C-alpha cells in the first residue's frame, strides 16, 4: 500500500495517438497483487471537451541492477523510431483500460497480476487534433486500489501540463530525422520554421541534408506540408550525400517583408564531419559555402541560392558558417545575421554578418570572443547589439556588446555567470515596449537549463536589458532528454513561440503566454 | 600517376540489386580529369550468361583528415538500412555506365569531371535470381583510360569470388534486425536455418525477440517464407517487450529427423541485458528459462514451448542457456546441445546438456573451463566429445575433450594455441570418412579469423581430428566488418553450408565444395 506518482514537465502533442500524463511505480509488490482502479482527477477549469481518450498502460518490471527510483523500464513513446513516434510501442505498453469520454474525475481499471517487487503503470492522454496551442491540463492521481485497499499515494505530480505540436517527426517524408531549427514571424504574422532536412541518419554535414520549411498562418494550430527552401543535388555529378546544406539561419526584413535563409553548403568532404574537415580556401572543392535564398511571397515560394563567400569569408579561415537559428532586423533597417568561423589555427570565433542594402552585400568585421562557436544577437538598446554565445569552455554562456556592427567588442556584465548551458545552441530574442502586452522592452532566452546534458529546455525573460534574470521570469517545457537547440518568435502582442528539438519530437512548436513569464 | 583497385573477398548475393565487384582509387587527379573507359576481363570458364548486369558508379572524393589508402569514403550497399538492403544507396553512388550483356572483355565509361586530389569509382555486379550458389567469377581490371591515356594500375585484385544468398535483411517482415544462426540438414536434405528476430533493434536480451526460421528444400537456392519456431508474445500480461527468446541452438535428431530448437526465455527484467540481470533462483519471475519446441514435419510446423529449467538448472546460476548455433546427434544416439551457466560468483562456464530418451529428459554434469561463454561440440571419434569455446581471456579458442558427457574433462593440444578468435561464437561440426566425397574423417570450424574485432569469415578443415589445421584447408568468404556468428552443416557429400552474419547480409547462406577445401 505505497505507490509513486510523477506528472512529468514534457509537451502534449494534439498530433499524437498517446502522450505520457503520469508515470506510476509500485515498488514493493507481492506476486499477484491488482490496481483494481485508479481515479484521475482535472482542474475545475480544464477544457475537457479537447481531451479525445486516457488510456491506463502495463509495462511490467524492471531490471535487478536499475535501482528502484526510476519511474519507467524505457521510453514509452519513442521521438526517434522512424516507423512509429505517435502512439505508444505495443512492445513495451500494453493497453489495461480506456475513457473516450472524460469527466473530472475518471477511473481505470486492470485485472493484472503484479510480479514480486517492481511495476510500472502509466496514464497516456490523446488531444482533439484541434485542441488549442494555449489549453493546460491540472492533473492528479487521488485514488488508487490494490487488493480492494485504497493505498498510500506520493510523488511531485502538481505539474501545469501544457499543449505543443510535432511539425516534424523522425521518419516524416522518408527523412530519418530533422535537426537546428530556426522560426522567426512574418510582417503577415506568418510562423516560418527551418531546419536541417537529414535524410540518412543524424549526423552533421557532410551528409544527404536539405534545408525545409514548415509554414503557419494560424498561430501554429496547422503547419503547411514541408517546402524544400534549399537543395544541392548532384550539384557537379558529386552524389548528394556529399552535396549537403544545413545548419540553417533565417531573419525577416522588416522593411520589405523579404525572407532570408543563409545556410552552409557542403560540396566533396567524403563522408566526415565539416567541423574537422572544412579546409583554407574560397572554391565549393576548398571550403564549406556560404548560400542564401529569399522569399518574396511571405515564404511559399523561394529564390535559387546565390553564393555569399567571396564577399565575407577570410581565405585563411577553415570554416565560416551562419550561427543556427535566426538573425533580426534593426531599428535602422540593418539586417544581422550571427555567425561563427574557424580560424588558421582550428580555432572557433563567434561574431556577426550585416547588410546596409537589404540583403544586396554583407560584411563581417571582428570577432566577439576566442573558443565560441554557435550565438543568437539581439538589438537590445538603439544600435547596441547584444551576441549570446556557445563557449567551449562549459558551464555558462558568452555575452558581448557591440555598437558598431562588430568592429569593436565589450563583455557584458552577464558574461560567463548569468545563462547557464552544456555547451549548446541557445535562442534570444528581443521585444519593443509598444510590441507586447507587458508595454516594456523584454529579452526572451531559451536553452537547455543545466550544465550537463540536453534536457529542461526552459524560456527565460529579462526586464533588465540581460543583466538579470530572475528565477519567477521562467517556464519550463521539457524536463527529459533532446538534441536541445531551440528558437524563438513573438507570434502576436501576447504570446512568444518556441520551435526546439524536444523529448517528444524532432521540431515541436509551443505557444506561451507572455503573461506566464512575467508575473 | 597510378590507379589502385581492390577486388573484395565479400559473398556476391545473388537476390541483390548491386554488389562491390571492384572498388577504384584514382589518389592524384587534376580537376576535369576523366574516366573515359574501364575495361573488365572475366576467366574463360565463367558462367557470364548468370551475369545479368555490370554498372561502373561514382562516389565522389574523401574527407581531408581520411588518409589516402582507403577504397571507399563510406558503405556503398548497406546491410542495416531497413529502408534498402539491396541496391547501392542512391545518395553515395551515380551510375555513369551499365552493360546488360556480360563478354570475356567489358568497357564501362564516363563523361565525369573529376575533382582535384582523391576520386572514387566502383563496379557492381548483379546476378539472375536463380545464380548457382557454386558459381565463381574470377574478374581483374585490365584496363583505365584517363584522358585518352591508359593509367598504371595498382593493387591485389586476383581474388577468386563466391556467391551467396541474404536469407534474411535488415527491416524483412518489419524486423530491425536478425542475428545468432543456427544451420542443421534434416534427414531429407532440408536445410534449417534458426535466428533472433529482434524487432525493435540489435540489442540483445531482454527486449522483443522472437526465433524465427528459414527453409530451404533445393540446398538453398531458395527458403521458404519465415516461420516463428518460438515466440512468448504477452505471457502473464507482461509486454512482448519483456517476454523475449533467442540465442538459439537448432539439432536433428538423426535417428527420428525429429528436429529441436533450445532458446532463452527472458521474462521481466525491464529493458536491460539478460548477462548481467538475470539472477538466481528457478521460477521465469527470477532467471532466464531454458525452453524448447520440436518439429516431426521436416521443420514445417513447431510444437509449443516445454520448460526443460527444473531438469537442469543449479538455483545458485544466475543465467543458464544454450550456446547458440546447433546440438548433435553422436552415433549411439545421444541428443548433445552445447550450454553455458553464470554460477553464484558471475563467472561464465562452457559446458554440454545431453538425452539418452529422444529428447525426453535433459542431464548436465561438469563445465568443461572456467570464463568461457559460447561453445559448439562435435563427435570426433566414438564416444569422443570435442568442446570448442569462446575464452574472455582473448586471443584463441580453448578446446576440451570428454568421454563421458562432461563428468570429466581434458585439455586438447589445440588448446589456446591452433584457432585464433577476437572473443565471438564459432562454429565446429565432424564429418565421417563415409558421408563425403574425401573418403577421410573432417571437423570444419568457422569463425572470424583475426584476434581483433568481426572479420575474415573463414572455413577452416582438420585431416588429424583438430590437432593442426593447415593454412592450405581453409576459405576466406567475408575480410569485411560484421557480426561474426556463423553455423555450418553438410548440405550433401561434395559441400559444405555456412548460415552466417556478414558484411552483405544479417543471415547469408553460401555452399563450399570440400575439394575446395582440401587440396
Ligand atoms: C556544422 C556543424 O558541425 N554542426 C553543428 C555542430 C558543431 O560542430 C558545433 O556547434 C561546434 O562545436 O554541433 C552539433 O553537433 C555536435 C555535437 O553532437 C557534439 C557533441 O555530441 O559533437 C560534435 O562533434 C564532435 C563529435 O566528437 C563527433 O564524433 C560527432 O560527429 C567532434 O569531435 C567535433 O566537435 C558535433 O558536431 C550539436 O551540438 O548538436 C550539430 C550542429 O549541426
Ligand atoms: C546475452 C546473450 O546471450 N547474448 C549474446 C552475447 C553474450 O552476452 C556474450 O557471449 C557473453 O559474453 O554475445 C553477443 O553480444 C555481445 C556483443 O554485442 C558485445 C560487443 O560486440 O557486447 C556484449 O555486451 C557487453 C556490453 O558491456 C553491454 O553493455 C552491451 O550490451 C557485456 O559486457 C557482455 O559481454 C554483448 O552481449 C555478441 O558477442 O555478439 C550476442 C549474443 O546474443
Amino acid at each position: 500500500d505505497s505507490v509513486y506518482v510523477q506528472n512529468p514537465q514534457i509537451p502534449i502533442l494534439v498530433d499524437r495517438t498517446d502522450n505520457v500524463l503520469f508515470r506510476i511505480r509500485i515498488p514493493d509488490a507481492t506476486k499477484g497483487d491488482v490496481l483494481n482502479r485508479l481515479t484521475i482527477r482535472f482542474g475545475n477549469e480544464d477544457k475537457l471537451s479537447e481531451v479525445k481518450a486516457v488510456r491506463l498502460f502495463y509495462a511490467g518490471t524492471e531490471a535487478a541492477t536499475k535501482g528502484r527510483s526510476r519511474f519507467a523500464p524505457v521510453t514509452y513513446v519513442s521521438s526517434h523510431n522512424i516507423r512509429n513516434t505517435r502512439s505508444a510501442n505495443p512492445s513495451y505498453s500494453i493497453r489495461q483500460d480506456e475513457v473516450t469520454t472524460v469527466a473530472n474525475t475518471l477511473t481505470l481499471k486492470t485485472r493484472q497480476p503484479m510480479v514480486k517487487g517492481i511495476n510500472y503503470f502509466w496514464v497516456s492522454v490523446e488531444m482533439d487534433r484541434n485542441t488549442s496551442l494555449l489549453s493546460k491540463l491540472t492533473s492528479t492521481v487521488t485514488e488508487v486500489v490494490i487488493n480492494d485497499k485504497p493505498a498510500v499515494i506520493a510523488g511531485e505530480q502538481a505539474a501545469v501540463r501544457r499543449m505543443g505540436i510535432g511539425v516534424r517527426h523522425a521518419g516524416d517524408d522518408g527523412s530519418a530525422s530533422f535537426r537546428i531549427p530556426g522560426l522567426v514571424t512574418t510582417n503577415k504574422g506568418t510562423l516560418l520554421g527551418v531546419y536541417d532536412v537529414r535524410y540518412n541518419n543524424s549526423v552533421a554535414l557532410q551528409e544527404h541534408i536539405d534545408v525545409g520549411l514548415s509554414r503557419s498562418t494560424d498561430k501554429g494550430q496547422t503547419w503547411e506540408p514541408m517546402r524544400i527552401a534549399m537543395s544541392f543535388g548532384e550539384t557537379d555529378g558529386l552524389p548528394s550525400g556529399q552535396n549537403g546544406v544545413g545548419d540553417p539561419s533565417i531573419l525577416v526584413d522588416e522593411r520589405t517583408n523579404t525572407v532570408w535563409v543563409v545556410a552552409a553548403w557542403t560540396h566533396g568532404m567524403g563522408n566526415a564531419r565539416a567541423w574537422t574537415n572544412s579546409m583554407p580556401g574560397m572554391t565549393p572543392d576548398e571550403t564549406a559555402q556560404l548560400m542564401m535564398v529569399k522569399s518574396t511571397d511571405d515564404g511559399r515560394t523561394w529564390s535559387e541560392s546565390t553564393n555569399i563567400t567571396s564577399q565575407v569569408k577570410d581565405p585563411s579561415w577553415c570554416f565560416l558558417l551562419q550561427g543556427p537559428g535566426r538573425g533580426i532586423t534593426m531599428r535602422d533597417g540593418t539586417l544581422v545575421f550571427p555567425i561563427q568561423f574557424i580560424d588558421s589555427l582550428r580555432v572557433p570565433h563567434a561574431g556577426i554578418m550585416y547588410s546596409k542594402d537589404r540583403g544586396e552585400t554583407w560584411h563581417i568585421h571582428q570577432p566577439a570572443r576566442t573558443n565560441t562557436t554557435e550565438a543568437q544577437v539581439a538589438e537590445v538598446e538603439p544600435g547596441v547589439l547584444m551576441l549570446n554565445m556557445r563557449d567551449n569552455r562549459g558551464g555558462s554562456r558568452a555575452v558581448s556588446i557591440t555598437r558598431d556592427l562588430g568592429k569593436s567588442w565589450t563583455e557584458h556584465s552577464s558574461n560567463r555567470s548569468a545563462l547557464p548551458e552544456s555547451i549548446c545552441m541557445a535562442s534570444l530574442i528581443s521585444v519593443k515596449a509598444k510590441d507586447n502586452i507587458i508595454g516594456k522592452d523584454l529579452l526572451l532566452f531559451s536553452n537547455p537549463n543545466t550544465t550537463e546534458g540536453r534536457h529542461h529546455i526552459t524560456i527565460k525573460a529579462s526586464l533588465d536589458g540581460g543583466v538579470t534574470w530572475l528565477p519567477a521570469h521562467q517556464v519550463l517545457l521539457d524536463e527529459e532528454d533532446g538534441w536541445g537547440y531551440s528558437c524563438l518568435s513573438m507570434i502576436d502582442r501576447e504570446t512568444v513561440g518556441i520551435f526546439y528539438e524536444s523529448s517528444v519530437a524532432h521540431m515541436t512548436f509551443q505557444a506561451v503566454k507572455i503573461k506566464d513569464l512575467i508575473r
